[PDB]
This record gives C-alpha cells, structure tokens and sequence, in this order.
C-alpha cells in the first residue's frame, strides 16, 4: 500500500468552499473514548532539530490554528503550513518537522490515543 | 447497550489550560479522497433546529471563529466559542440552535460518508 | 479515491502461514465501544434476492465461519467465499449477497456499529 | 482518563445466543495492505507469560479452533474456546497464560503496525 500523505492550504481570498519543546491543551477526547482517539491542542514553548520519526497510528490528521509550521514527508517531500492549513499523515508515514513559528499552534486529532513514536533508523 | 458520554471542552481566556447543510458552506481538507472514505474532514462556515442522529463511529467539532449553541439529549445546551470542542458519541441525539454569521468550524468524522436521521419524536 | 474490496481465502493444504433471513449472536463489542464499533456471528436461517446497495460504514470485514456465501461487488465482481475466507468491503461500497448456503456463519466486525443501509437506485 | 472494558463472549453450547509471536504463525487477510495499515486482520495458528500492552484502537480476537487462556488487568483470567471472543480496550494490561496446539484465532486491529511494550511491574 500507502495511502497518501495530503495537504490543503486556505485560500487566502476566502474561496475553496462549497455548499521541552511543546504544551498540550486536551479536548477530553481520549478521556471520552477510552483512549481509541485523542485531540488536543499543541502550543510552541518559545532553531531545532529535524528527526525523521514514525508513530504507531492509525488516523492522524493536524489542522493549524495559528502561526506556521514545515514539515518533511518520505512521499512528498518539505511542506509549510500556515494557518488554515492541515496535514493527513498517513498511517507510520516517515516524517519530520523542520521548523515552527514561535506563536504555533496546531490541532492534531489521532488514533489511538496512546500511539509510539520510532526514530527512522537511516 | 452503553453510551459514551458528550464531551466538551472550552479554551481559558486567559491562556491557561495548556500542560508541558443549505445554510452552511464546506472546504475539504481531502481526508475523504486521502482515506477513501473511512474518514473526513472539512471546515464549515455559515451562510448569512431538528433533533437528528448520524450514523458515525467518531465525530469531534472545533469551533474556530464565530459561536454555535448545540443541544444534546445527554447533557443539554451547550454554547461553543473559538476553541471549544464538541465530541458527540456515534449516533447522539442532538440539533444546533443557534450560530454566528462568521462560525466556522472544523469537523472529523468516520466515516466521511455517514447517513443523517430525523429523530421519532413521538 | 476509493479502497478495493480484497478477499482472501484459506489455502486447503494447510499453506499461507508465515511466521427475517438472519439471526445474529453479539460480540458485546457495541456496548463495550459506545457503538464505535460491531462485531457479531451472523447465521442463516433455513432462492432468494439479490439487491445491489451500500452500507454508511468505515471500516467492514467478513470472515466466514461455516458454509459458503457468494457476494457480487462493483469492483471486482463475484466471489465465492467458503470457511476460512474473509472480504474486506470498502466504506460504502456497491455491493449484494448473491446466494449462500443454509448453514452459512460468518463474522462481521464494523465501524460504526449503527451503520445505515441504502438500497442503489439503478 | 476514563477505560473501555475487557469484553469476553463465549458461543453457548446448545447453539443458542442468536437473537432474529515466535511461537505462532499468521495469515493474512490483506486489511492491512487494503487499508493502507490503518487496519489489519490475520489468522494467528500455535505451533507445537509476560504483561504487556499495544498501542492499539481497536483490538479483537475471535477463537477458530482449539482454545486460549488470557489474563487481563481489569477482568482477571479468561479461557477461550472457539466460538469465543476477546475485546482488548485500547493498550490494557495483559497477557497469554497458556493455548492448545491447535489454536487458530483471528484477530482484528486498528492499527496494522502496532507496538507492544512489555509492563514495567516495580
Ligand atoms: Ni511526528
Ligand atoms: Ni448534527
Ligand atoms: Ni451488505
Ligand atoms: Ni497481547
């Protein structure tokens, strides 16, 4: 397989619809569901060092809220997501981050709860 | 048999809380084409109330501009401003009452696909 | 998009090792989930008719527990599956139950547990 | 927070209840490659005790042939045959007491490519 690393940006004109290093903000998710799927808000602590990782995930999609962040996929390559931008992970997709902006926050909505992270042994 | 619980989360104001259909329009972030369908997700804003069940596994809401009042038969009316998160259990009885000119929120769901049933009041 | 309905069936010799019309028995696993999830034996009563529809459904398997059942989908067209045989159906996928054996058992595992079902207009 | 329950069945005898690692190997049904690792499902076969979790949504097996012993933290020890079935909640505390030499049991995941940690009992 794999599915497809997929990113959408907000246009900026409004158009496109139709009819240590971090903090946590928990949505009570996990909680609710038994840990099956979490969500929570992540906050930049106010660079700093790529690592190519994997986690052991199932659904795993991030929607920025405010500020911006670059990520680095093995499919598609460096991305930079500002706000209104979001990022569907793939299950195990191998990734990084580049860089954020100090004032970054971004939802990240996954499953399990409780997922593992890897470092990509190269 | 059992029911998980409707769970809602608010943003302090502050800046606390961290730890270390016709009437709306759609804009896809692709998790549907992305997953073929087990999951979507899409941000909802509304065009300037009917007790309903839909037929999901996991459904959460983050309210990001603007305000919604839902109304849950578990626990009641609920009012969301930006930050506040509804997770409604697979199939929860429930209507919105009231939103914003500007709300906009952002909803996941599995799968993308779900049905929607007008609830037997009688 | 769309995932491809994938079937397996159990090699005869052993091999593959690496190292109104139903009633139904409950896993217990909607109650458990809040109805996230299905799971449950599903038993022939003891031809008769096939309709080609859709199920509101995430992520759906059979595995075929006793008998044979022959299942039609929009993808890969008609399969035979017998004990040990398994279809993976895609979420929403078109499909039908062609004939089955009198003493068919089979398992489902679901997401959501209260999927809803349309019959395809043709 | 809050935890899902381990949830055990067993196929009455009688034919009612319908209602109108090294030391095994494993079968694939192809979920996992089907689904693109957000699911898997196999058949797990004996060849002829350690407390550990998985990262893990949705975790069930289902007995084929023969019959197991699982030990659980919330529900204590637990012996399978076929016909009967374990829901693990997501990354419980458990273990595998003993099996037959002819087990066959088929488990069904979310994610594919889970890990497993072994429990820190000091
Ligand atoms: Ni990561
Ligand atoms: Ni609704
Ligand atoms: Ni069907
Ligand atoms: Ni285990």
């Amino acid at each position: 397989m794999k599915l497809q690393t997929t990113i959408q940006h907000e246009p900026k004109d409004g158009s496109g619809f139709d009819r240590e290093f971090f903090e946590y903000r928990d949505t009570g998710v996990n909680e609710a569901t038994g840990g099956m799927f979490g969500a929570h808000v992540i906050r930049a602590i106010p660079e700093a060092k790529p690592t190519w990782h994997t986690h052991t995930v199932g659904f795993q999609l991030f929607y920025v809220l405010r500020g911006w962040v670059e990520f680095e996929y093995e499919d598609i390559g460096a991305v930079m997501l500002e706000a209104g931008g979001s990022a569907f992970q793939p299950p195990g997709v191998r990734h990084r981050e580049l860089r954020h902006s100090d004032d970054l926050e971004v939802l990240e909505i996954v499953s399990p709860a409780g997922f593992a992270t890897s470092v990509v042994d190269l």
